[PDB]
């Protein structure tokens, strides 16, 4: 007998405002993994004991220590703008919070040092739709919905500033982590956590996305990202400069930087300089990083902006599967 009355919370660790990860258990007895809960991907994967560079520094799933394991073996490749992993399919029981689900997942045998050496987590729990799942593997949240345990077919994200690192709620939202009410925006289409964006303002003027654009709400992305063209105009308006990997401003100029507003649904979602500048110094002789970068996301998802951790820290986000919508409320 299953009742639709469960809301399960998962505590997240915040690593340097760029990586938010929690724990999942795989197998019998459970093998624990640190995972990023990512709305921009639809597959579950962890490094495998069968792995070979980055595998030496992470926890590895050993199917031979699990009584609940079911062999599959189908080859799996997950390719993204952030990185590419490869491996094979396996089935086992996955526990997330208090929910236990039989899940088809990827045992990763190919983990490149770039960017996986920089990862403090072991794997990724894809929070996206089946439409974007590689190998048409049923995503974890669809398997949780099938169970009929959830109070609501929603999941929410709280990302704290770098003390609770963050929290994911399965089956609802935590009113202790937001203020006021949620404002909802319907998805353009089911299959992707993406909504229409009406404009991007720098200061009081609509400088970008003037004829509208797309916004992927991506929990696994560290930063806000835009296309090369959009980011070039944004960075020139901020007076930011491209160093080796990131855009920087002179630390003394950081607090004076203009507000950046994203016009979504019938509301402006504003990030002040404090929300997007890693203000590690106030010195005129030091360089301060911006939590914004360019990413040319390929079709079908892109060209699109991606609202990552930079955005989520400011706005508590609810991903609603029953109504195909995303809700935002000011985080606390
Ligand atoms: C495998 C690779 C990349 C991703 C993307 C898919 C779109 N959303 C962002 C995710 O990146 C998560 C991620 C992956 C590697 C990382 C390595 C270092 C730091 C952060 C990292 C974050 C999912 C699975
Ligand atoms: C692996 O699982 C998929 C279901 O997602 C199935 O279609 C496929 O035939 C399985 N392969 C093996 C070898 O069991």
């Amino acid at each position: 007998l299953t009742l639709g009355n469960t809301t399960s919370s998962v505590i997240l660790t915040n690593y340097m405002d760029t990586q938010y990860y929690g724990e999942i258990g795989i197998g019998t007895p459970p093998q624990t993994f640190k995972v990023v809960f990512d709305t921009g991907s639809s597959n579950v994967w962890v490094p495998s004991s069968k792995c070979s560079t980055a595998c030496v520094y992470h926890k590895l799933f050993d199917a031979s220590d699990s009584s609940s394991y079911k062999h599959n073996g189908t080859e799996l490749t997950l390719r993204y703008s952030t990185g590419t992993v490869s491996g094979f399919l396996s089935q086992d029981i996955i526990t997330v919070g208090g929910i236990t689900v039989t899940q088809m997942f990827g045992e990763v045998t190919e983990m490149p040092a770039l960017p996986f050496m920089l990862a403090e987590f072991d794997g990724v729990v894809g929070m996206g739709f089946i439409e974007q799942a590689i190998g048409r593997v049923t995503p974890i949240f669809d398997n949780i919905i099938s169970q009929g345990v959830l109070k609501e077919d929603v999941f929410s994200f709280y990302y704290n500033r770098d003390s609770l690192g963050g929290q994911i709620v399965l089956g609802g939202s935590d009113p202790q982590h937001y203020e006021g009410n949620f404002h909802y925006i319907n998805l353009i289409k089911t299959g992707v956590w993406q909504i229409q964006m009406k404009g991007v303002s720098v200061g009081s003027s609509t400088l970008l996305c003037e004829d509208g654009c797309l916004a992927l709400v991506d929990t696994g992305a560290s930063y806000i990202s835009g296309s090369t063209s959009s980011i070039e105009k944004l960075m020139e308006a901020l007076g930011a400069k491209k160093r080796l990997f990131d855009y920087v401003v002179k630390c003394n100029e950081g607090p004076t930087l203009p507000d950046i507003s994203f016009h979504l649904g019938g509301k402006e979602y504003t990030l002040t300089s404090a929300d997007y500048v890693f203000q590690e110094s106030y010195s005129s002789k030091k360089l301060c990083t911006l939590a914004i970068h360019a990413m040319d996301i390929p079709p079908p998802t892109g060209p699109t902006w991606a609202l990552g951790a930079t955005f989520i820290r400011k706005f508590y986000t609810e991903f609603d599967r029953r109504n195909n919508r995303i809700g935002f409320a000011l985080a606390r």
